[PDB]
């Protein structure tokens, strides 16, 4: 639809999660904490491989910029790994504007 955010709200975590496709069938818990490790340990990690798709989610926004601009289009075990923010284009709001 639109673009950018109305400014959000303020909240205890950042949404700091990134979402990994094109993930190889010989991927584990272990395998995506190394290849994070850079950016230091997460705050959570899943991998689901009846579907070939995993989440991975940052200490900050900072860290999870840094692993988008050095992850994305990365070679491994011969796949090219897909990376992105899970979370980016924001929801409605109840707000009309007169002129």
């Amino acid at each position: 639809g639109s673009s950018g955010s109305s400014g959000g709200e303020k909240t205890f975590t950042q949404r700091s999660r990134l979402f990994v496709g094109n993930l190889p069938p010989d991927i584990t818990e272990e395998e995506m904490r190394k290849l994070f490790e850079k950016y230091g340990k997460a705050g959570e990690v899943f991998i689901h491989k009846d579907k070939g798709f995993g989440f991975i989610r940052l200490e900050t926004r900072t860290l999870a910029e840094i692993a988008k601009v050095e992850l994305d289009n990365m070679p491994l075990r011969g796949k090219q790994l897909r990376v992105r923010f899970a979370c980016h284009s924001a929801s409605l709001t109840s707000g009309p504007s007169s002129g």
